[PDB]
């Protein structure tokens, strides 16, 4: 049994088996993308057209999509959490299991989707907190956070790539054209500053620090673990199989700087509202507690200001991911029970030996956790390194953008192609 009533009851989208054309999932994911754009471009309906100052340059926040992604985030990390740490054990294998852990999760995100928003206001983001414009807010707040949820499915199923890593590649994209070329632009900030006749490296500091990052994060996303395979019945040396070995952890380092993200904001909120139990904010931000060592030292410049607080965050994000990335391994993730046939089919068992369904879908189970591994703890510890570097949009946005970029190029190459033999669909 499940709470399969409320949960038939919240809507879906129609996956048509019809005939969608290369050019309209494009024209498609296009018409989500500006949609995105342009909410974040209206301001929500309050009278105080006033965020303290203070929370003003807040990434977003004052907008019709205030919450973002945050809320399908949250809801993920739970179940992540849940079925992950085994205290409610789910062998998804059955479409049971499989629609069981998605549609929950589904349903959480909308309850997560309103208490975030009341979350929010709750913590202060607005400052007026008159119980009527209050209530008002919450709603538009956490219903524009919905049609993402919606304009993701969309995406997911009449478009390319995905809604949430879109959303994502597309902020931290936008993030720096404006922040750097934009109004108040960072680029003539500077140029104007050397007119002036008083060069200002910190009004180009920020544009280079996000280069380094963007030539970073790169060179990384690049690294790959090569696995040999057996030729194809045939014989002599042949595949090569490789793996990316920075793009396993992808969701997984979402989850966890996501984590932070919403412990930053349970303690301001259950500051301000309560008992300092994570920590002493004020000033806007954690000025103590757990928060403060777990708050990203990011922004223009690297402080060096406190060694002990890097080295614990550091610490503190790594473990973060390796975990994220193992409750990714019990759930979905790579299964070698899949990889099995698919791999069997062909008839190329690794490079090593063992040309067995039982025999590589064993040496798959082996080598996949070291992998899962390895992988989260670097990219987790690259994506604080990129942060204590400091990048425009956020070092380890810039991280997560490279890669969904990138992921999504590769699937928009995988459609031009599968948009000539209507058939290998699985290759």
């Amino acid at each position: 049994k499940k709470l399969i009533p409320i949960l038939e009851k919240i809507p879906e989208v129609e996956l048509p088996v019809k005939e969608i054309t290369f050019k309209e999932k494009l024209k498609w994911t296009g018409i989500v993308l500006v949609l995105y754009f342009i909410m974040g471009c209206i301001d929500v309906y309050t009278a105080g057209a006033q965020i303290p100052a203070i929370f003003e340059f807040w990434g977003r926040i004052g907008t019709l999509i205030t919450l973002g992604i945050g809320p399908i985030v949250t809801a993920g990390i739970i179940m992540q959490l849940l079925v992950g740490s085994g205290i409610i054990q789910m062998d998804l294998s059955i479409p049971e299991n499989r629609a069981l852990f998605q549609g929950c999760q589904k349903l959480l995100s909308i309850i997560m989707c309103f208490v975030e928003a009341v979350l929010f206001v709750g913590a202060g983001a607005f400052g007026i907190l008159t119980p009527l414009l209050a209530f008002l807010v919450i709603i538009q707040i956490a219903f524009g956070s919905i049609i993402l949820i919606y304009l993701d499915e969309i995406v997911s199923k009449y478009g390319i790539g995905s809604g949430i890593g879109l959303f994502i590649a597309a902020g931290v994209s936008q993030t720096i054209f404006v922040g750097a070329l934009g109004p108040e632009g960072y680029l003539w900030k500077f140029l104007n500053s050397l007119i002036q006749g008083v060069p200002n490296i910190e009004y180009i500091a920020p544009i280079i620090g996000t280069i380094i990052v963007f030539l970073m994060v790169v060179y990384a996303e690049c690294m790959r673990v090569e696995i040999p395979l057996a030729h194809g019945r045939i014989k002599g040396a042949v595949g090569k199989y490789p793996i990316k070995f920075v793009y396993v952890s992808n969701i997984p380092v979402i989850l966890a700087a996501a984590l932070f993200a919403n412990i930053q904001l349970w303690g301001l909120a259950l500051y301000r509202m309560g008992i300092p139990i994570l920590g002493h904010y004020e000033g806007g931000r954690a000025v103590d507690g757990i928060a403060y060592y777990l708050s990203t030292p990011y922004g223009l410049s690297s402080v060096i200001s406190d060694p002990i607080h890097a080295i614990v965050y550091m610490i503190a994000m790594i473990i973060t991911c390796v975990m994220f990335g193992i409750f990714w391994v019990e759930t979905t993730g790579l299964d070698p029970k899949s990889m099995a046939k698919r791999i069997g089919s062909l008839g190329m068992a690794i490079k090593g030996f063992r040309k067995s369904e039982k025999a590589i879908e064993h040496r798959l189970k082996r080598y996949i956790p070291p992998l899962t591994v390895m992988s989260s703890a670097f990219v987790g510890f690259l994506a604080t390194i990129a942060n204590f570097i400091g990048a425009l949009g956020g070092g380890t946005g810039v991280l997560l953008t490279v890669s969904i970029v990138y992921r999504m190029y590769e699937q928009l190459l995988r459609e031009k192609v599968s948009e000539l033999h209507p058939a290998i669909a699985k290759l």
